């Protein structure tokens, strides 16, 4: 991911097939024919989408130039949340399916999994950040304290920022309950707030490499969004 000062980043095409395969996802979702309903819908809670690019000099370098949705913040916290019960696709080997499911074995227990936070705290004017060991460490009994480390700026508890990340994620799993012609796999949601105003949020999903054409609901991220959404209940009472 490059930030652009434009308002764009260039995320890089993951090798292949995972980069090709995110390359079609963003062109069919935002095809400029398309007509379909739920994928002009989908187009709400993605980044803007600007084509695929590459350098004048460089060809075979490939990006997809997308929106920034950090770059209306001042002091954006971020955080990245890996969504669903499997993290592997439907045609992966036994060997993947293995290497995929030990990189975090409660994904099918919790429905979701945090790749990474940076936080801004208010008293340092500095941002604390959180690698994927971190939400890796996560059990059932320590993944709202660690959800909720997000929200904390070091003097309080943001639960404004907690209620308006609920209600932007009820849209996402509205969409989800609305449709049965794609399953995400391995996709995220992307968090950001204003560290430094109230009630404002972005939540974007990401991260389209491994999204497959189906006949039935995305049972697996529909279970993590609700999961998701009764952890971030739960930390408005503490
Ligand atoms: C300084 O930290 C960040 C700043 C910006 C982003 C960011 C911002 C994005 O907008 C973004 C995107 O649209 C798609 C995507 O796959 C990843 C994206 O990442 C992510 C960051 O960790």
């Amino acid at each position: 991911i490059l930030q652009h000062p434009d308002g764009t980043v260039l995320k890089q095409l993951q090798p292949p097939p995972r980069g090709p395969r995110e390359l079609e996802f963003y062109n069919m979702v935002y095809a400029a024919d398309c007509f379909d309903g739920v994928l002009l819908e989908l187009r709400k809670y993605l980044p803007k989408y600007y084509g695929i690019w590459s350098p004048p000099t460089a060809p075979n370098d490939l990006y997809l130039k997308l929106e920034d949705v950090t770059h209306k913040f001042n002091k954006p916290c971020i955080m990245d949340v890996k969504i669903g019960q499997k993290s592997y696709d439907p045609f992966a080997s036994s060997e993947k399916i293995q290497q995929q499911v030990s990189k975090y074995p409660l994904m099918e227990e919790i429905g979701f999994l945090v790749l990474g936070m940076r936080v801004y705290h208010v008293h340092s004017d500095s941002y604390e950040t959180e690698n994927q060991h971190y939400g890796r460490s996560l059990t059932k009994e320590t993944i709202k304290d660690g959800v909720s480390r997000f929200f904390h700026n070091g003097y309080c508890l943001r639960k404004d920022a907690v209620a308006a990340s609920i209600q932007k994620i009820e849209k996402i799993l509205q969409w989800f309950e609305n449709q049965k012609q794609l399953n995400f796999y391995a996709s995220s949601l992307l968090f950001v707030y204003e560290g430094s105003s109230g009630g404002e949020v972005e939540v974007r999903m990401i991260d389209f490499a491994h999204v497959f054409p189906s006949n039935t609901i995305d049972e697996g991220y529909v279970y993590g969004l609700k999961h998701l959404i009764s952890v971030l209940r739960s930390i408005l009472d503490n």
